């Protein structure tokens, strides 16, 4: 029986939980009001503040910090590494401390889980860090020498459902061609071709379908255009990326239960933009179905938005059976997914990955395909 | 945004949890050991010692029970009822609190709840409970007019997985037909024809393939005989039914993953008796196949024994492939299917049934059935 501790540090939430096996006995959101978090002037800050509450929600328990078998966190801003559970180790910290590869909440959570591990020996992972890359270089290639596709999207959600979908058949993931779509406020459409994602959309940097919050691929001209049209707002214009965009800047909420009650009720604009989202879902899973030679298993739609059946999941459906049939697996757990991954280390029944030698790995081939410098 | 709170009290444990719409904010498991439980007589005299534990769980929440939509609890020993959401009244209460349908610790949750609903106005429902009984008068005759089978099985993981199915697909779980093997620690097999279980065996009383802990059905004649063999002891010969058989009887532990272990390192009686249960899982998965008349669509294994797909789900699906393709749908979340249970009534997507009327109608039906006494 081994007891593991999830952590999961989000923009405005902190989400903790305790693992005895396969079973979860202890789970708690802290959400963090914009009052109590603008408090903090660079995200770094936060630091203490978050290790408290850890602290405190172990603290409440009775159990003790060196009582755990592990502590599992949610990747960070990491440089590019291949999916697995990995080990946290010194150049990690250095990396996320430095915000080197940009600043994000959920860095904090391999430097939370580290300290708990110096203070006591156990062992401190974390699990699918959203810079993933596991693409081909062809799919790397963008169509100028200095700009590149990037992996960038939530491959823990990814990873999770494909096993699940192998599992659900006694079939290994290793084995398998699919299609995953995860549609929550982020919207990831990646390509899995035997166990490897190789090819998916910049979802965190807003490339990609349209979403509830974010306006996704925009058009290049009237881009570089309304770029430096005196509207330069350097923020202002970058919100229009990941926050403020997609169902919310059309229909002023990124609600699709509401958008659904508007659509039954008459309402026409409602509806043409909501079949819009739907429409270019599809045209992105028909992207990744080129890129695995039409040889696809199944189509997986998951995240939040797999939940509304009314709507969205059958007209995506029409559109792409002709691929592959499609099998729906709504919303996705972080904190089992986290905790699962550290209980298969632990019984060895998969290996940790070392982030220092495993990112030398990952650079050292990523340098010669960048070797294209030769003129 | 509808908040509730999940009651879910077991033999040695307490579960709780509380949902802001589809999201978990909270969640708690209260062991009890057998010294702090042992210190209560009847199962009755718990009643103040688990609701304090649930008022201080939302009580160290900073939130009041008048801040909640509603209250779900696990349902109970009620009398026998259709499978459903149901509100919480009078003749329940006064059912569990007299335990004449037989006293267990899920009694004390739609109780608890109650009493949260009568100080703050707020509703109270209890959800598929083990008695809940949708099975055709065929399947009722035992054999002898003194004895019926009866329906008394997990009924909310049952339900719960074959909706899951049908949402996979994007069907109906009205418009299918399955057979679902939900394999823990008690074993049901249920005929699933259309959104109605119209048969399934006893789990809770011991009839049925044997588990990991209890011993399922056993010879008639030999048990008459052992049964007055001197070596009565009603209690002693009581639980070797729920509590002392199945696997821990033959190789002394309830742990698959110790079974497995054991058969990875050439046990042989080990591998001869974990092969028996799968052995006998699936030949009553035929036995539904056969209620069923062959139209099954899917056979599903849920539960914590789909897990281990080394050797026991891999050999069930040998057996019974012929019949329709299997799907492993693993573990099963009671949390997270009572509140969304709860919010789908709260959203007004799912009618809640009147415990009292609907008990009526159903011991009508079943009145016109024992009606057999005519000779
Ligand atoms: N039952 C339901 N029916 C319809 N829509 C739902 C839903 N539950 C959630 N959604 C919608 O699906 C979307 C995504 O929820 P999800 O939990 O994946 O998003 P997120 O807020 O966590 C951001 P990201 O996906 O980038 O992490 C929401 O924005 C919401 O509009
Ligand atoms: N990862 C895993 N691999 C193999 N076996 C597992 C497992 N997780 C659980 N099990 C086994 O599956 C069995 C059931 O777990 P489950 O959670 O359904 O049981 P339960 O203890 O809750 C009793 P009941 O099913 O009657 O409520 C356990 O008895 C255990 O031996
Ligand atoms: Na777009
Ligand atoms: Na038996």
């Amino acid at each position: 029986m081994f007891r593991i501790l999830t952590i999961n540090p989000g923009s405005t939430s902190t989400k903790l939980s305790i693992f005895e096996d396969e079973r979860m006995v202890k789970m708690q959101n802290f959400s963090h009001s914009p009052d109590e978090l603008g408090r903090f002037q660079k995200i770094l800050d936060q630091l203490e503040f978050r290790e408290k509450i850890a602290r405190q929600f172990v603290e409440e328990t009775g159990y003790s910090l060196s009582s755990f078998s592990a502590f599992v966190s949610r990747g960070g801003l990491l440089d590019p590494i291949p999916g697995g559970v990995y080990l946290v180790d010194g150049l990690m910290i250095k990396t996320l401390k430095s915000g080197k590869n940009g600043e994000h909440a959920s860095n904090l959570g391999a430097i939370i889980a580290h300290r708990f591990s110096s203070e006591t020996g156990v062992p401190a992972y974390v699990v699918d860090p959203v810079v993933v890359d596991e693409m081909e270089d062809v799919a790397r290639v963008s169509g100028h020498p200095n700009y590149q596709r990037k992996s960038i999207f939530h491959a823990l959600n990814q990873k999770t459902v494909a096993k699940e979908v192998a599992r659900m058949m006694n079939k290994r993931y290793e084995e398998m061609n699919l299609v995953v779509a995860h549609m929550g406020g982020g919207i990831s459409i990646a390509a899995h071709r035997k166990g490897r994602v190789i090819d998916v959309n910049n979802a965190l940097d807003g490339d990609g379908p349209f979403t509830p919050e974010r306006s996704g691929t925009l058009p290049l001209t009237q881009l570089v255009d309304l770029c430096f049209s005196g509207k330069f707002t350097y923020e202002e214009m970058k919100k229009r990326i990941v926050g403020n965009g997609g169902l919310v800047a059309y229909l002023g909420t990124s609600d699709a239960r509401e958008v659904v009650r508007r659509i039954k009720q008459g309402d026409e604009w409602a509806k043409r933009v909501y079949r819009a989202m739907a429409y270019q879902i599809a045209k992105w899973i028909g992207k990744m179905a080129a890129v695995l030679k039409g040889e696809v298993d199944f189509i997986v739609l998951t995240g939040g938005l797999a939940h509304e059946k009314e709507f969205l999941v059958p007209w995506i459906t029409k559109r792409v059976s002709f691929i592959a049939p499609v099998l729906v697996f709504p919303g996705s757990n972080e904190e089992k997914a986290l905790a699962l991954s550290a209980l298969r280390v632990l019984r060895g029944e998969e290996k940790p990955k070392n982030y220092s030698e495993e990112s030398r790995r990952w650079r050292e081939r990523y340098d010669s395909y960048l070797d294209g410098i030769l003129r």
